[PDB]
């Protein structure tokens, strides 16, 4: 639908040809044996008359069949990722070929493009997909905007001085965010709703050694970790 | 099966041609020397009449042979792997060419595609195979869904303080799972059904030095190892 096509009469030696737009040869279309038709949008018909020595043969009708319009391909709704995430694009439809494009020269010929990892802010933008249905027709393009959010900078850490065992251990940051993450020297993970953590001596978090902190932003986007500080928990004489 | 084909009369100077859909020239098909036939789904026949100066020759029958439909290629049943595993796809059938596709732009022309290693969750999805039988016919596609499971995060480890030789050594984690793995400093491997391991002084596991733990999930999917802790086993005056 929307393109041009040819008509084609057989060859009769010495014959003239004439094509007419309708039956009853009321309106002449052309004089060529193989004329073309422009801009076919739907099924139509043509009528061929063949004349030899001034005598026409029975009018020959033909139909040029117009393939039906293709559907737009289907992409997901506007999505959003953080810079620490990836961008996985795909389509749910069926095509003989896919044609994807995007912000960083992104491209793919598949229904399952390569996932962009480390999808930092430079990959934010609009991704576009066009398809071909295998019967020779393209489809109109559709697109998805991808938003890329980002983590805040690594927080600083303030802790108590060397502390003797049995006294409460306090750790805090000046960083702001939605929640705070502390990572114990042995890997223990604890979160808190505010910038200050207090560790009770009977806690599994009562650990000397190198501690780090990271900060949770809106929509995840956790900061890189802080530079570790060393906690020293001392014995008592 | 399913495509179009041509018929072809020999050339006689000055002859007209006529093709008929059946014997007895009851229904005319065409007037071309080399007409086409659309949508052949099974064997059919055509009848050619050649006429010179108004006199027909004996009716010439031809058969257009339609190759038989191809079988679908054969893929394995829905399989499943963990992120620490690989994905090995292959097909049991025979083709002149294979056409594989998948989630991360995965593709192959072989019956034995390259195995995806480090088959993390981004490779989960549906893999598809189409084939060509070598006689010019494609087969309908078939597909296999591949599920990718995943390991839990590395566990933390809690152990006893420096211990004197002869006292039982206890190691434990707060991590949850189906079973627990401890790795001794010299490589000794021991598993337990719960989070706490007790080591008897006469055991081969009575080892000072750096110990790690990993956790078994449902369907394998063993966690990355914990940060090693050091066990100190002391002498007695």
């Amino acid at each position: 639908t929307g393109t041009d096509a040819s008509l084609s009469a057989g060859t009769v030696s010495g014959a003239s040809y004439a094509w007419y737009t309708d039956a009853g040869t009321s309106n002449q279309f052309s004089t060529l044996q193989n004329p073309t038709v422009n801009n076919l949008t739907n099924d139509s018909t043509f009528y061929l008359l063949v004349t030899v020595n001034g005598c026409p043969s029975a009018l020959d009708s033909t139909t040029v069949v117009v393939y039906p319009l293709t559907p737009s391909p289907s992409l997901p709704a506007d999505f959003a990722v953080c810079e620490g995430d990836d961008i996985a694009l795909s389509t749910s439809t069926v095509a003989s070929s896919y044609d994807w494009s995007g912000p960083n020269g992104f491209t793919s010929n598949a229904q399952n493009p390569v996932v962009i990892t480390n999808a930092t802010g430079s990959n934010a933008g609009v991704y576009t997909l066009s398809i071909v249905d295998g019967n020779g027709c393209s489809s109109a393009d559709t697109s998805v905007q991808v938003t890329v959010n980002a983590a805040p900078a690594q927080p600083s850490m303030t802790t108590n001085s060397p502390i003797c065992n049995g006294a409460d251990l306090v750790m805090s940051t000046s960083a702001t965010g939605n929640s705070y993450i502390w990572r114990a020297p042995n890997g223990a993970d604890t979160t808190t709703a505010s910038s200050t953590l207090t560790i009770v001596p009977t806690s599994s978090l009562y650990q000397s050694g190198n501690w780090t902190l990271s900060v949770v932003n809106a929509a995840g986007c956790v900061s890189p970790a802080s530079i570790a500080s060393a906690v020293e928990i001392n014995s008592i004489p």
